[PDB]
């Protein structure tokens, strides 16, 4: 059917701002998943008309994924690292919540989230 519109990327009323925190998730986590051989269906949002999924976003009401959050880190959008987990959190949560335990997506987002909680143990204070 149709797709919602995708998370915001900026906001002109939201203040903006850059903390060491908030450039060490971009610089060193969400680089390091990037570039993962799994990481490629979660580097946008999930097309649930092409992918026919036509109750995704019946189940999903929180949708977020890698490419809306690279873009609201390149863009300042976060005021603090916490809301930047947040996300990361959110997309991991809506895979296993939507999908079959042990289907290949899971493992896939299993296997990026072990990394991101390898890479976030590591970060910086501040
Ligand atoms: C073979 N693959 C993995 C794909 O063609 C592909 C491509 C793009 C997106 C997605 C996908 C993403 N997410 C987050 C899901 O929860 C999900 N459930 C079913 C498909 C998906 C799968």
């Amino acid at each position: 059917s149709t797709n919602p519109p995708p998370p915001e990327t900026s906001n002109p009323n939201k203040p903006k701002r850059q903390t060491n925190q908030l450039q060490y998730l971009l610089r060193v986590v969400l680089k390091t998943l990037w570039k993962h051989q799994f990481a490629w269906p979660f580097q946008q949002p999930v097309d649930a008309v092409k992918l026919n999924l036509p109750d995704y976003y019946k189940i999903i009401k929180t949708p977020m994924d890698m490419g809306t959050i690279k873009k609201r880190l390149e863009n300042n959008y976060y005021w603090n690292a916490q809301e930047c987990i947040q996300d990361f959190n959110t997309m991991f949560t809506n895979c296993y919540i939507y999908n079959k335990p042990g289907d290949d997506i899971v493992l896939m987002a299993e296997a990026l989230e072990k990394l991101f909680l390898q890479k976030i143990n590591e970060l910086p204070t501040e």
